[PDB]
DNA sequence: TGTGGGCGTGGCACAGGTAAAAAGGGCA
DNA sequence: TGCCCTTTTTACCTGTGCCACGCCCACA
């Protein structure tokens, strides 16, 4: 009769609790083959796995990840402790990492600024500025051995290989459906429970999703690009303008086999194909 | 009294981008 | 091997195709 270490949802029989934690297990698909510890990404698993292969590492006993010098471990552990030992001498704002404090200092006089020459961004050091400047140059050095498309980092390349693998590693334990990212499995689990944390300030409707709410609010804020170059009609989706520009040309891409009838959009040829069902 | 389709938008599983967190590593 | 900048990995954001609604209307 505890609260879960993940959600905090108060399940109040000892067996109604362990029945509850069964539902979380698909969230962490990468399992260590020597202790069984599970992680949400292969990269995190490698940080833990060092403990079975490198004698010279320092392991976090709270999550199982290990590092190659004690100071790396002490710095990681502030994720668990909440300690923020880097405080701004000018304004007293405390941060967890020196890297964060270095960027905050840009908001006071006399920090060394590393300013970009194509936008107004400024960074705290040379390496960050070179990183950002790649967005201007378009450079994308890690190329999909398959797609041929470029990405700014190897993690991005790997992430994009879902496209070339269809693998769906994160499992709902209610439905059995898998997902490519824990974030999407997360949203799916909120769909089950109706947990809709993203409430619209104008209508009041709530959404499971950050993306779903943002699209919905595009009606109060009349934010509509892709205007018609022929009749000026302005739309919300890039796919609206494809539907309506097919009304000018009179094009009817989707037609029924049975009916022989023709529609400008597919959501009807699915709707009408339901007559013969 | 009914059918059924345009239609503007909701639900969903998703890609690929930048902003940021977090782990790495050169100097000494 | 810690300081502190670098480099990698993740969180946050924006925009998407496909399907499904449920409202509005000409017109069986
Ligand atoms: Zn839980
Ligand atoms: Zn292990
Ligand atoms: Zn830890
Ligand atoms: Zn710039
Ligand atoms: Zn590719
Ligand atoms: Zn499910
Ligand atoms: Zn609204
Ligand atoms: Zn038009
Ligand atoms: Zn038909």
């Amino acid at each position: 009769p505890h609260k879960c270490k993940e959600c905090g949802k108060a399940f109040h029989t000892p067996s109604q609790l362990s029945h509850h934690q069964k539902l979380h297990v698909g969230e962490k698909p990468y399992k260590c083959q020597e202790c069984g510890k599970a992680f949400p990404s292969n990269a995190q698993l490698s940080l833990h796995h060092r403990v079975h292969t490198d004698e010279k590492c320092f392991e976090c006993k709270e999550c199982g990840k290990a590092f190659m010098r004690p100071s790396h471990l002490l710095r990681h552990q502030r994720i668990h402790t909440g300690e923020k030992p880097h405080k701004c001498k000018e304004c007293g704002k405390a941060f967890r990492y020196d890297t964060q404090l270095s960027l905050h200092l840009l908001t006071h006089a006399g920090a060394r600024r590393f300013e970009c020459k194509d936008c107004d961004k400024v960074y705290s050091c040379a390496s960050q500025l070179a990183l950002h400047q790649m967005s201007h140059t378009g450079e994308k050095p890690h190329k999909c051995k398959e797609c041929g498309k470029g990405f700014i980092s190897d993690s991005h390349l790997l992430r994009h290989q879902s496209v070339h693998t269809g693998e769906t590693p994160y499992k709902c334990k209610e439905c059995g459906k898998g997902f490519r990212r824990g974030s999407e499995l997360a949203r799916h689990q909120r769909a089950h429970s109706g947990d809709k944390p993203y409430k619209c300030k104008e209508c009041g409707k709530s959404f499971t999703c950050t993306t779903e709410l943002f699209r919905h609010q595009k009606v109060h804020t009349g934010d509509r690009p892709h205007k018609c170059k022929e009749c000026g009609k302005a739309f919300i989706r890039r796919s609206e303008l494809t539907h309506h520009e097919r009304s000018h040309s009179g094009e009817k891409p989707y037609e029924c086999k049975e009916c022989g009838k023709t529609f400008g959009r597919g959501s009807e040829l699915s709707r009408h194909q339901k007559i013969h069902t």
